[PDB]
DNA sequence: GGTTGGATGGTAG
DNA sequence: AACGCTACCATCCAACC
């Protein structure tokens, strides 16, 4: 079995440095600006040029120009990125049937039918790499390994602009030497509590208790690592389906005056229906982001679709009922649609 | 005890 | 002196068979 993953160079960035190529080489910052104050927001992506000097992903911009006070910054245009996004995974359909969009810059293709052995992979890599250069002129780094999980790890590996195949004895070698911290679906809170149990390597999953893994990580996670560390993990590349459309504002000021969080919650609710298009939900969630940064939502099941009125009451309904129920001040709110017809 | 949906939690783009 | 937003799956807890 022979995966190849792909994934998108710095990848907002990227996209602006082809579209304006005048900021090829200066640094830039896409910016999502939330709009409380002038300059209130946080960092999407930065080329490598910024972040080389530490402007990553999650900072707030006023801490980016403390770092590079001359570097460009740019509002984030998701839809734009988007249509090119669109555009390359159309190009990667070329290579195979079986591919696995994974996100916005990211798809899993399951060549095992498509090359007979690791350096053919590597040289459709190549080939792969050029198609996307010549036709979005786009760089993009290539990850090769036996299953999703390690193909994935070979592109971290590779990342600014690569091509990594991670054969038989590396994967053994990664289960015994590489971070467990470092596999992805490990965030800092299970690579936490697993250093809290003494587990830095992915191979120490096998010298514990599979209860007591099971008891701090929880089932799945457990069931993962091990599966991993015993050279065994093996899920296919499958397509996936959006599963929901929301969209959730930051207002002007914290708020608890439900006619205050009306017009920010209609304004999302309008959003979220343009972006449904033709995608009838049966579920709605309001949800709200408290004043401590905390996430809170209600939310109901239709027998039908909800209409564009329907959100309007139901929507109403359920933010009466966070208010009721959560003491907090609201600092966020929005609205997320599911449950297809 | 297993399933199920609502709320939350964790993760990563 | 303050700090974005989207969305996926898993878990938790309680109703229910
Ligand atoms: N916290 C984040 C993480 C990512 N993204 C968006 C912008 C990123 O460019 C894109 C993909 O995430 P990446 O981690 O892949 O970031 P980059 O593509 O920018 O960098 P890299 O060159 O490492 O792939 O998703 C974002 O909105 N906010
Ligand atoms: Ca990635
Ligand atoms: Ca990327
Ligand atoms: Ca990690
Ligand atoms: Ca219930």
């Amino acid at each position: 079995g022979i995966v190849l993953f792909v994934d998108f160079d710095y990848f907002y960035a990227q996209v602006e440095e082809v579209l304006n190529p005048s900021l090829k080489g200066k640094p830039v910052v896409v910016c999502v600006f939330s709009g409380r104050f002038e300059d209130s927001g946080a960092v999407a992506t930065a080329n490598y040029e910024a972040r080389k000097f530490g402007v990553k992903a999650g900072i707030p911009i006023v801490e980016a120009k403390k770092i590079l006070p001359n570097a460009v910054y740019l509002p984030m245009r998701k839809e734009v990125y988007q249509q090119v996004s669109s555009r390359i995974m159309n190009l990667l359909r070329e290579y195979s049937e079986k591919i696995e969009i994974a996100s916005i810059d990211e798809a899993y293709l399951d060549i095992s039918d498509k090359v007979r052995d690791y350096r053919e992979a590597y040289n459709l890599g190549l080939e792969i790499k050029n198609k996307i250069l010549e036709k979005e002129k786009i760089t993009v780094t290539v990850g090769i390994s036996k299953n999703k999980v390690f193909a994935k790890i070979a592109a971290d590996m590779a990342k600014p602009n690569g091509i990594k195949v991670i054969d038989d004895e590396e994967v053994k070698r990664l289960i015994r030497e590489l971070d467990i911290a470092d596999v992805p679906g490990i965030g800092n809170i299970t690579a936490e509590k697993l250093k809290k149990l003494g587990i830095n390597k992915l191979v120490d999953t096998l010298s514990i208790e599979f209860d007591k893994l099971k008891g701090m990580i929880g089932e799945a996670k457990a069931k993962y690592l091990i599966s991993l560390a015993r050279d065994e993990y093996n899920e296919p590349i499958r397509t996936r389906v959006r599963k929901s459309i929301g969209r959730i504002v930051t207002m002007k000021r914290n708020s608890r005056n439900l006619e205050e969080i009306k017009p920010y919650l209609f304004r999302a609710i309008e959003e979220s229906y343009y972006k449904l298009d033709k995608r009838i939900p049966k579920a709605i969630h309001v949800v709200a982001v408290t004043e401590d940064l905390d996430i809170v939502s209600r939310g109901r099941t239709f027998p039908h679709g909800i209409s564009k009125e329907t959100a309007y009451s139901e929507s109403v309904k359920l933010l009466q009922k966070i208010l009721e129920e959560d003491e907090r001040k609201i600092r966020r709110i929005g609205v997320r649609f599911s449950k297809f017809i």
